[PDB]
């Protein structure tokens, strides 16, 4: 057992350009993010029931592009629940996404997989968080027989009460004790949660593994509040080499599973191309 | 016709100090904001039948302290709802603040008074919004009878799906149409949804009543990501003279059902007095 080859490329999230993964719906994404010059598309395998691989194959192949899967579990799929039938669900969502991931050829399973996205009505329990540890123990193993790294992406405290800052995830990582997990790391989430947008990469280091950039909004890059210059020094400091995906949302592209979950009550662009385009451009200008 | 006199003053929130407002508990936050050098303390209303108003007046009068209010509604007191019975409710609860607030010799009502403080299902519909606006209608003309000002406070997507920007604030405030009616902006809630800690502040002008100093994460002033510096230098330009309440919520003091709504799940603070009186020398070196 051991880490799989991460490499420095950039990436789009797929709710940019498309709210579903229909025929139409995947190739308006893949040729969107292939449009703004990305490396790879980032799928939200929030249902990988829903996604015909070879389809997918052949836009990705048409389109000269690679794809990484990010997800987040629901209340019927939380491997943090004291109900063993609802984490037996979260266990097969999660195997199910890497058996996609798998079938695309894709190295990196990432996002919100350690919990359900959302509002918990209390605190986690150390029995809560136990659980939740041991599912991506099951998880990771199960990935790296598929040459496949997982990334726990740290999340604000309305999204998820197991882990808010990048220190609380690297001792979460500690207890999970598997090569091919890490850390993730969402300068959204980070402009609400992190003391400074330095401190969690520093103590992350080569266990950093993934990253997300947002606006303090999930708008426009450059419109919002993150220190981005000194996020970006934090990567060149540890010398980060893995994917960057340019995330963010709008009412004007709505994944009924995601968008209600994340408040996205607001349009903060309407022209996906451009907001795409003009992410990667600020992104490469820094890193 | 018209709105009452506000001074520039500083407040701390009672919930720093206090979960409840028992004799103890409503002795405990006065006296700690006095001893912090305080001007007011901010009381929360949320249940302002249980508030003993001669003993809280008694108090004010012993510690040599001013009082203002905020709220946040729920569920049950909803004015944003298509049903009437809940909006009657929410009516009701604010009258009773009101009653309580004028009792105390208060001028200001803030705080989430025109909806159910938490995350709502779905985006606002055009009645959620006129119902809420024709409440606060109803409020502000019930408080102009009582010498009070209202100010609405703009919180995050998550805490409300009626306004999240200062800008969506004024203009849910053209339509109510009170002179009496104020904005509220929170630096915590700004953070997230705001371009930049200047915009919403230079628009509202004389239109902001009142003011929230919250860190991004809600811990110590100065450990976060909030740019203070260029709030105060917006508050400057403008000569802001009103209401600036420090405020943070720790699961070690406020109610189980607050620090839920909140999403609570650390604490970045246990020593309330050492906590509040930094936050104040922050604030007045500043402003
Ligand atoms: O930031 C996120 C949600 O707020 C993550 O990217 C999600 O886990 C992922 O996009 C799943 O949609
Ligand atoms: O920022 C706030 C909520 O997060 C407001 O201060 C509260 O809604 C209000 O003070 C009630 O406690
Ligand atoms: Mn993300
Ligand atoms: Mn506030």
């Amino acid at each position: 057992s051991m880490a799989f080859p991460k490499r420095l490329e950039y990436g789009g999230h797929a709710l940019v350009w498309s709210g579903d993964w229909s025929a139409a719906g995947a190739r308006k994404a893949i040729a969107g993010a292939a449009r703004a010059g990305y490396d790879y598309i980032e799928i939200a395998l929030l249902d990988p029931w829903q996604i015909d691989v070879a389809l997918t194959k052949d836009l990705l192949q048409e389109y000269n592009l690679r794809a990484h899967a990010s997800l987040g579990l629901s209340a019927a799929t939380d491997v943090t629940s004291t109900d063993p039938a609802i984490v037996a669900k979260g266990d097969e969502l999660l195997r199910k996404a890497t058996d996609v991931l798998y079938a695309l050829g894709g190295s990196e399973l990432c996002g919100v997989i350690y919990c359900a996205l959302g509002k918990y009505p209390g605190p986690a329990s150390r029995e809560n968080r136990a659980n939740s540890v041991a599912a991506m123990q099951r998880l990771a193993d199960y990935a790296a027989d598929k040459g496949i790294n997982i990334d726990l992406e740290v999340v604000n405290r309305y999204e998820t009460n197991i882990m808010n800052t990048g220190l609380e995830g690297l001792a979460f990582l500690d207890e999970v004790n598997r090569p091919n997990a890490f850390l993730h790391l969402d300068t959204y989430h980070m402009n609400i949660e992190e003391n400074g947008m330095a401190k969690s990469v520093l103590a992350a280091g080569d266990r950093l593994g993934y990253v997300h950039i947002g606006e303090s909004h999930r708008g426009y890059l450059g419109t919002g509040n993150v220190d981005f210059a000194s996020f970006f020094a934090a990567l060149k400091q540890i010398d980060y080499r893995g994917p960057i995906t340019f995330e963010s949302f709008s009412s004007e592209i709505v994944d009924p599973k995601l968008s209600n979950t994340l408040c996205v009550w607001r349009n903060l662009w309407h022209d996906s191309d451009d907001l795409a385009g003009k992410a990667l451009e600020f992104i490469k200008q820094r890193y």
